[PDB]
């Protein structure tokens, strides 16, 4: 049986400072921490990405549920999705309000409706059906972001497993770019864009310039290149080359194959990322200033 | 310079009445005249497939517009999708409610915004802003589908075109599924599954199941058959055929390849189709069931 794998991102966007990368590293560590600790217990691929993104939700240093970017409003508005690289089932909500993990209630509408995806005001009546709590708004929303809102008037997160049966998933939640239209959605819900997972071939998280990614099909392109034989960082370059090259997009991505490799690559300027596997975790923000400890 | 081609899909679904396959014919033999006319005058890919979109949306036979499907709550959620190969540009709106035509909100959604998607009440305020007018629920709502619904307590239209510069295009346009969950999205506003346009390769639209469509990735899927070098009729097959053994969905496509090479395929019972080229008119319902004739 296969030893398991995670790898997590933040977002795939600029430079970031100082005092943030130490926030942003413990993040990293806390979510590969929490998704390997699921693995390491029988857990499954699906449990496992699953558990990484909540804790980047309840994170308010990323993007996603509480400390997502607020749109041209200044409310909060999140989009998520989840699959099963088994049979490729696959869940997902855009454009949800008022809710703690986006990527939970995506995970609900995988195993409890006949349908993959909910948006907005049916994604909150599924929601309350599923006792799912209604936090104030304000609660996700902190004074940080409002001053990228203040200020932009005048990146997504995720994870992948590879699990002890041989599985694997993605699972990816954000609240999209600062100042977006009310209503706008990017890749995350979108299946083949913001992620990708099929036992046959492997799984795919993607972060960066949503609409870019969208066009493109980024994760579902990345795993094309894998099915015709190019290595996970060759399939990865290519795709993420394109996206430049064509629609002049710019983001990152993470990816496991079904046989255990994996690999963190970016073209935007940073990503913050993290792997665990064999017992130690790997993490990164910037290109060639990787860490190697162990996680006991 | 190309040959124009349109070609035109109703929903990839039951079995057709006798009685009523000649109706919907004339449906759609309209909506592919309606591209062919745009594509004539040296109308864009991305015109004439917006134009036989819109027919259809307006005919009250097809599941799109006037003719949505209900969902669970008695009423029309619509989907839609719009693609330009040229530059991989596109607009795509979810969960929208009291217009009249869907792909036309897309497109402005293509051209006037940002960003390729909107939903739900972010889209309303959009096509508000854009002087979309707001039309009725009761204007929208068939008595067959009032009764339909009553049953359970059809399918997605779509076009692709190549122009008169090389340039191809999708459009794509749905009500969703009975008794659907209020904001249940299907595969008609998820690029790369209801449809995908490259005019490095060519352009799709897909119907049927779409939680399958969505799952495969259906419409990038047969492009990178085409890709691959198989003809589009094989990619077709392969496609629609890799849904039906990994998902256990039905559907079936339209594909227009950058040489003017062309095909309708389905593995559900029907799908009405129709295509235009060379000054003729080729359509059909059931499988190896086709007849040619002129064209104005
Ligand atoms: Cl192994
Ligand atoms: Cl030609
Ligand atoms: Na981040
Ligand atoms: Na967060
Ligand atoms: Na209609
Ligand atoms: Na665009
Ligand atoms: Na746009």
């Amino acid at each position: 049986h296969m030893n398991p794998i995670v790898v997590v991102h933040g977002g795939g966007a600029g430079p970031i400072s100082k005092d943030r990368k130490e926030r942003v590293h413990q993040g990293m560590v806390r979510a590969a921490t929490v998704g390997y600790g699921i693995l390491r217990e029988g857990g499954s691929a699906v449990d496992a990405v699953e558990g990484a993104v909540v804790a980047l939700e309840d994170d308010p240093e990323f993007n996603a549920g509480c400390g997502s970017v607020l749109n041209t409003n200044g409310e909060v508005e999140m989009d998520a999705s989840i699959m099963d690289g088994k049979d490729l089932s696959a869940g997902a909500v855009s454009a949800v309000q008022c809710i703690a993990n986006p990527i939970k209630l995506a995970r609900l509408v995988m195993e409890k409706t006949p349908h993959c995806f909910l948006t907005d005001q049916g994604a909150a009546q599924f929601a309350a059906a599923m006792g799912v709590p209604e936090i104030p708004g304000e609660k996700l929303v902190t004074e940080r972001n409002k001053k990228r809102l203040e200020k932009e008037k005048h990146g997504t997160v995720g994870a992948v497993a590879l699990d002890c049966k041989g599985n694997v998933a993605y699972a990816t939640s954000t609240g999209g770019i600062v100042n977006k239209m009310v209503g706008r959605v990017g890749d995350s819900p979108c299946l083949g864009a913001g992620g990708y997972a099929d036992n046959d071939i492997g799984a795919v998280s993607t972060t960066g310039h949503g609409e870019s990614i969208l066009k493109v099909n980024l994760a579902r392109l990345t795993l094309f290149h894998i099915e015709q034989g190019k290595t996970v960082e060759e399939a990865a370059d290519l795709s993420l080359g394109y996206m430049k090259s064509r629609v002049k997009g710019l983001g990152g991505l993470i990816v496991v194959s079904k046989t255990g490799d994996w690999v963190a690559k970016w073209t935007s300027t940073s990503m913050p990322w993290a792997a665990a596997k064999d017992g130690k975790l790997h993490f990164g923000i910037d290109p060639d200033d990787t860490t190697i400890t162990d996680l006991p």
